[PDB]
């Protein structure tokens, strides 16, 4: 079977009319079809690692879902496709532009790296007695930022989760594809003074998106959704790196986020070690393009 013949099979529809145009107007890849259960959206991808891309995908849906904090369109199911790949369906929500709903946005995000700890607080008052809250920092399986299969292995502290399994992930492959030299040397230099970043301050591992710029966040007649989250827990103010990059988001969103999460000391020049990670993601992804900013970032933290 083909594309809209596994659809039919799998969704148990016989109708499966499309309609809407490419991604409804805010997802990058997607459309829309109208079946014997109400509306559908559906991602396609032809490469290899596309199942797996999906299933990192669904496991950041899932897992966001079961806070009741944010929401996300709600997984449906992952299609291998004949031609290579796999197709995605979800719950199709329609979806405008993030505008009235950026004040309660900043909130739910707030929340949703607050959550975590109130389960903490919870366990504590449940021991002394006489839904789980997560001790480490990684994800139980490979989300994907791109098309990079991602390590989210548990690891205790958060430098050096991060240090190895975020930035380190991307200057290998910046080794391998671009040989650059002053990338190596400016990361062995770096590498070293990242600890010194984190000083006077408690990190709490934080469940986030994982991918959270003004392109993956929408708003409804109910209030605001989020979607393709890369998410894995860590630390909170990672999130607003990749949001302040592409800047489409209102002051509204920062001052409700900033209320309940303020600007801890430290915060702007770890801003630059998030924001590194997303350039060199990008450089990976788009071309030497980013090596300007990836290079002047690592530059200005040392």
């Amino acid at each position: 079977g083909h594309m809209e013949q596994l659809l039919r099979a799998e969704l148990r529809t016989a109708t499966l009319r499309a309609f809407g145009g490419p991604g409804a107007g805010c997802i990058s890849e997607g459309r829309a079809y109208d079946t014997d259960a109400g509306p559908v959206f559906v991602k396609v991808n032809r490469r290899t690692q596309a199942r797996q891309m999906f299933e990192g995908e669904v496991a950041s849906l899932e897992a966001l879902r079961s806070t009741g904090l944010v929401r996300v369109p709600r997984p449906m199911k992952v299609i291998d496709l004949p031609g290579g790949g796999a197709a995605f369906v979800m719950e199709h929500l329609k979806m405008k532009s993030l505008s009235s709903q950026a004040s309660k946005l900043g909130e739910q995000m707030a929340d949703l790296h607050l959550y975590n700890q109130k389960l903490r607080e919870k366990l504590k008052e449940e021991e002394n007695t006489v839904p789980q809250y997560v001790d480490k920092f990684g994800f139980h399986t490979v989300t994907c930022c791109g098309f990079i299969p991602q390590v989210n292995e548990w690891q205790d502290d958060w430098p050096t989760f991060f240090a190895r399994h975020r930035l380190q992930a991307q200057l290998d492959l910046i080794e391998k594809d671009y040989a650059d030299r002053e990338a190596r040397e400016l990361w062995s230099r770096l590498q070293v003074k990242i600890p010194d970043l984190f000083c006077g301050l408690e990190i709490v591992p934080a469940l986030l998106h994982g991918d959270l710029w003004s392109g993956n966040v929408a708003e409804d007649d109910v209030g605001p959704i989020i979607y393709d989250p890369a998410s894995f827990y860590g630390h909170s103010e990672f999130e607003l790196a990749i949001a302040l990059m592409f800047g489409g988001f209102p002051r509204s969103f920062f001052t409700a986020y900033h209320r309940k999460i303020p600007k801890a000391p430290g915060f702007d020049q770890r801003l630059l070690l998030y924001q590194l990670f997303n350039y060199l993601n990008h450089w990976n992804h788009f071309g030497r393009e980013y090596r300007s900013p990836s290079l002047g970032t690592m530059r200005r933290l040392l």
